[PDB]
């Protein structure tokens, strides 16, 4: 609206699966959920959406946009043509977003999952790496 209706530590958690899949020759990440995101309304809500974008390159996918909740039930899943070593090339950037229908969306937070992150965010990704058909599940804590 026209009353700064839609205009903080704690950005929230995201729950993201990744699995590289031999028989059909690329990776699926699955975005299953967030819980805990900040709001970005002057409701006490978001409208969160997710995006990602596997650097350094087809390359982007998003979500849909779930209303007015800071634990969004996606359950989408998403798909990357790639050979598994060239995995060793990539890095996912995930991005959190609040859709605001008058002004500029709102950016809840991010994660980077990939060659270069570190600590879990790393791990995660190497984990998918060295474990071919296995889907790899872990909960990440959004930054700004
Ligand atoms: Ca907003
Ligand atoms: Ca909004």
């Amino acid at each position: 609206m026209a009353l700064y209706e839609e205009e903080i530590e704690e950005r929230g958690k995201i729950l993201v699966s990744l699995m590289y899949s031999t028989q059909q020759g690329g990776l699926i990440v699955g975005i299953i959920r967030c819980v805990h995101l900040a709001a970005m309304d002057a409701n006490g809500y978001s409208d969160p959406f997710v995006k990602l974008w596997l650097k350094p390159d087809k390359a982007k996918h998003k979500t849909q946009i779930k209303k007015k909740t800071l634990n969004p039930e996606f359950n989408e899943e998403f798909f990357y043509d790639i050979k598994h070593s060239d995995l060793a090339k990539k890095s996912l950037d995930i991005s959190v977003w609040d859709y605001d229908i008058g002004k500029s969306n709102d950016y809840i937070g991010g994660c980077q999952l990939g060659i270069s992150a570190k600590g879990e965010r790393l791990k995660h990704w190497y984990e998918c790496l060295k474990n071919k058909d296995k889907k790899i599940e872990r909960w990440h804590q959004l930054q700004n």
